[PDB]
């Protein structure tokens, strides 16, 4: 079998994106799986398909192949060997070594915690092949755990759970990056800002605050070079991670503070607190392009009261891991607000995503994290 | 003496900008200097001013200041300072001392080549400062030539010439660049080998291993002698024979004898080399602006592209491709998408290897747009 797409799906995929959307395609198996595409007689590629979403065609090759699951194979293949390099000389460190579309391996994703593997299948050509990614991942790791319980995957039509897939899973793990630690709970930071929290520590001063601490990475990072930090988050829970992160580092000047970070930063203000530095790490603030407006305008107000929090000279580190929020429209975020606080920033230095977390070009969904550091004079 | 001007003006220097044109100047000095800017009895900031230019005020502090002299040396001193670890690491290396507005110093750049630095003024009030400038200099240099030959400076009102301002100015200087040297000529009338803005780029190039690898827009070949170090074969092209002549002599300067160049038209050539059926492991776009005015972006932005599409066409799969520009009207949004619609058209898959910029001794500001301008990034073709 193969599917057939109209003139627009075939331009989508002559361009590069790897998807086509449902509204595009004309016609396809009746059953998930790995089959070629077609416009009419022409090969455009091999894809990942699902005959009941929205999001009916993935590809993952623009060159025919006997065996498409071989294919397949190699594109993870070639995606663990790309990182090859780092699990040899940092073992205990923390990397995603398939990055879904990043990685020509859609509806895949899968890190590594210091030895210990975590699977994310969400394409149903994936379900079937987990033995096949768990043997693939075994000559680096020491566990394999599939965590296949994300609600994308209903969309699919897949059932949810998390089963150990190779060796034995622990039920927490201990983390090495730089010269900190962090505890990982493989059952429940995020390794796309690992990059951006060790350029951390080339800082130094008195007070730190890092807003959107979550378990505290950035904070872990900072407490090395200053005489006190100050974690800000609303979860207790994630709070608490902190304290333990902090702890099992030996560091006693990080302290948490349950709280609302837009009404905090406002109330530092008013109090007159000033910082040495300002880490804004916040979640992303958009589900969809209707919430970008909203959401530009709230980056804008915590960005802009940081600004207002930082002695002359002080850094802001402020960043971004929205799909909607666009580099462009993040930058002209920021100076708006720079502008508005009547400030002056040089930049010290524009950051994204990490090698282990690809980005494609002409697939711009692939690119969602800006971080940037600045200097206000 | 003071310097007023309308709710525009304000606003622009409010959003902390550092320019304020004519038109919005309500009145000011009759002559070229240092002054206060003020909206009604607001104070705004200290700037450089020129009565007779479009671009009237260069603000340099946005707070009060006695001596407007003496805070504009300040400035001065720290912008050294942010250099002063480089300047000892590596006494050998190109740096840029000053680099105008970005390090609040409008209208002077100061360059360094292993020693010697070179000043570049073009705003009036730092004609009779150049001394003062010079002294600033002299613990961390040789010698320091004032080159005051840029058309810019009759809009000034400034004269132009090339002359010692220090010690004893060498015609010709080597500069050395991580594994590799190369020549800059100090000599009036001459342009300076050197683009320091790329010094950093230049340098992560030597990340990279191959057969051949393709060098448009060499210039002194600076970008070819990083190459050359992991190519068998570093192909610099460009346009200009005299060009060609100093990436040559770059290249002996260095014993790399794999360095082949070849004066030719960019665009003719990348086209004709695709039909012969060429194509390289890695290559590297350093087009001059295309844009000697925010009209020609048109223009420009189709220029780029064709040239991108080529040289993207060019690669090997699995190839590398450098691609910059230079010009400040290719915004680095618009730069991005036509590189984006260069692969799109070619059919060809990029995955990103880095996005970089200028580099710290070419400071940007945020809020002055202007003073960002290179872009420079690595795509590897799947």
């Amino acid at each position: 079998m193969r599917i057939q797409v109209n003139a627009k799906g075939a331009a989508r995929l002559l361009s590069r994106h790897l998807w086509v959307f449902r509204r595009d395609v004309v016609s396809g198996p009746e059953t998930p799986g790995l089959y070629p595409v077609y416009w009419g007689r022409r090969f455009l590629a091999l894809a990942l398909y699902n005959p009941h979403t929205d999001l009916a065609v993935r590809a993952y090759r623009f060159a025919p192949a006997e065996d498409p699951v071989a294919a397949l194979l190699e594109n993870l293949a070639q995606a663990l060997a790309r990182r090859e390099a780092v699990l040899r000389q940092d073992p205990e460190g923390g990397y995603r070594l398939v990055h879904a579309e990043g990685d020509l391996l859609p509806g895949l994703v899968v890190d590594y915690y210091a030895g210990h593997a975590v699977v994310q299948a969400t394409a149903h050509a994936w379900e079937g092949l987990l033995p096949q990614v768990a043997e693939a991942l075994r000559p680096h790791v020491q566990s394999v755990l599939a965590k296949n319980d994300a609600r994308t995957r209903e969309l699919e039509g897949l059932p949810l759970y998390v089963r150990p897939l190779l060796g034995e899973v622990p039920e927490r793990v201990q983390v090495q990056e730089g010269r900190v630690r962090y505890l990982v709970d493989l059952r429940a930071a995020y390794l796309d800002q690992r990059e951006n929290r060790l350029y951390m520590e080339r800082f130094r001063g008195e007070r730190a605050l890092d807003v959107f601490s979550y378990a505290g990475g950035f904070a872990l990072h900072l407490a090395l070079g200053f005489r006190e930090v100050v974690a800000v988050d609303s979860s207790a829970e994630a709070l608490r991670r902190a304290e333990e992160n902090a702890r099992l580092n030996g560091l006693g000047n990080v302290r948490v503070l349950e709280a609302n970070a837009f009404d905090l930063l406002r109330r530092l203000e008013k109090e007159g607190e000033r910082f040495d530095l300002v880490v804004l790490d916040p979640p992303a603030f958009a589900k969809g392009k209707k919430d970008v407006e909203r959401a530009y305008r709230a980056y804008k107000e915590v960005n802009l009261r940081a600004i207002k929090l930082l002695k002359e000279g002080g850094i802001l580190a402020t960043a971004s891991c929205s799909h909607h929020m666009t580099e462009p429209l993040f930058y002209a975020m920021v100076a708006e607000a720079a502008q508005d606080a009547h400030r002056l920033l040089r930049v010290v230095e524009k950051r994204g995503q990490p090698f282990d977390h690809p980005v494609l070009l002409n697939h711009p969904e692939t690119h969602y994290l800006k971080f940037a550091v600045f200097q206000v004079l």
